[PDB]
């Protein structure tokens, strides 16, 4: 049993009359004959709510602390790709829904963008063939991030198309910092750590990365340049 609020947009939420053991209270609330239940350390109607829709997206509902701002947030089934999100305070409410690109390329890998809003950002995806790479859609411009330890990769694509890539590490010592030069003629990024060449990354026009090392000198690649096929590949290169 419950104590009924009234919240912006005219929604209302049930908020119990008391606290579990652990002092926390249940909150349960109805948006679009789709139910919703959460938990709350406030006794006055704030806190989150979740539930699931038809279509199998994730919906949640953030009520603020002074109950003057609510929320509404509907993800995809992976509950982090944000499709829309509504939020309604001083009497009025703003509902954005993200746009979404997808470029596919004659070899079947892919750019895949979504919460494309109108300041020109958004969430990015490029799918390859054995892995995926994550980043963000900003200014127009794509950049896609992996991390390993204190290392940062970002490939990073124009509005344009044009391909480029940096390495970043936070490492303070330089025993193991590394540090990363591009080339754009050669779609080349070469690794070096400690004053020597460890690393070429080639990033070629089949959409491929491929890994050589050099020798014990730092001067010369030896091997044989190795084809990524997973994304812990790109991670154990960037150790």
């Amino acid at each position: 049993n419950s104590v009924s609020v009234d919240l912006p947009g005219s929604m209302k939420v049930l908020v119990s009359k008391s606290s579990n053991a652990d002092g926390k209270y249940d909150l349960i609330a109805t948006v679009d004959a789709l139910e919703l239940s959460g938990t709350s350390d406030k006794n006055n109607g704030s806190g989150v709510l979740e539930g699931v829709k038809a279509d199998a997206s994730k919906v949640k509902l953030t009520i603020s602390d002074d109950l003057g701002q609510t929320t509404l947030e509907v993800f995809k089934s992976d509950g982090s790709t944000l499709v829309s999100k509504k939020v309604t305070s001083g009497g009025s409410s703003t509902e954005e829904k993200g746009g979404e690109k997808i470029i596919t390329r004659a070899d079947g890998t892919r750019l895949e963008y979504t919460g494309i809003k109108s300041d020109g950002s958004g969430k990015a995806k490029e799918v390859l063939k054995g892995y995926v790479l994550e980043g963000t859609l900003t200014a127009e411009k794509t950049t896609l991030v992996v991390k390993e330890g204190t290392v940062t990769l970002s490939k990073n694509i124009s509005k344009s198309g044009e391909v480029s890539v940096e390495l970043n590490d936070t490492d303070s010592s330089a025993a193991t910092k590394k540090t990363a030069a591009w080339n754009s003629g050669t779609s080349t990024l070469t690794i070096t750590v400690n004053s020597k060449k460890t690393k070429d990354l080639v990033f070629t026009s089949s959409n491929t990365i491929t890994v050589q090392q050099y020798d014990s000198n730092g001067t010369s690649l030896e091997g044989s340049a190795v084809e990524i096929t997973k994304l812990d590949e790109i991670k154990n290169a960037l150790k």
